[PDB]
């Protein structure tokens, strides 16, 4: 565990993270995909051996000794708001279980079910609150990665609000 477990946000490519493991915003089929998933495939392609897993789950595959936690959030184009919310909360609970099991002191994590799984809705607050619900009982330093300047400010505000 970290001496003083924290949350931080950075606006940059999660493939360049400075943490002990990474969470991939994966598809259920273990395909290279697009966005974060494609960046993760280019950086850690070995971690996509037998990475397919159902929606609402996380599956860890090593790239050398570096753990890639493939977390599959729901695609809100396909799920109802209710069932999508339940699956999104579940994926983050499975990430917290894997982070704990691995014994890492830090993890790099994107906001699940934003971008192409958002069903065209702004889900910053929904996704980030599920992240906090799962990760608050863990003692890893959490570094959230985003690409948008306005999202950086909103995530930073939400972190600082609760300190
Ligand atoms: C930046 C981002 N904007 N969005 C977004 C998507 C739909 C509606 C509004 C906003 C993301 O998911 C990431
Ligand atoms: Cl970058
Ligand atoms: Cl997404
Ligand atoms: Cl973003």
């Amino acid at each position: 565990g970290a001496m003083a477990p924290s949350y931080r946000v950075k606006r940059m490519d999660i493939a360049k993270n400075d943490e002990e493991c990474v969470v991939n915003a994966a598809n259920p089929r273990g395909l290279p995909g697009d966005g974060v998933c494609k960046a993760v495939y280019k950086k850690w392609p070995e971690s996509f051996k037998n990475s397919a897993t159902p929606v609402g789950t996380a599956k860890t595959v090593m790239c050398g000794t570096y753990p890639v936690i493939h977390a599959v959030g729901p695609n809100f184009s396909n799920y109802t708001e209710s069932e999508g919310d339940r699956e999104l909360a579940a994926a983050y609970r499975e990430v917290a279980k894997e982070v704990t099991r691995l014994g890492v002191n830090s993890v790099a994590i994107p906001l699940l079910s934003t971008g192409v799984y958002s069903g065209g809705k702004d889900r910053l607050t929904q996704s980030l609150n599920h992240l906090f619900t799962a990760m608050d009982s863990t003692d890893a330093d959490v570094v959230i990665y985003c690409r948008d300047k306005e999202w950086e400010k909103k995530i930073s505000e939400a972190i600082q609000m609760r300190t």
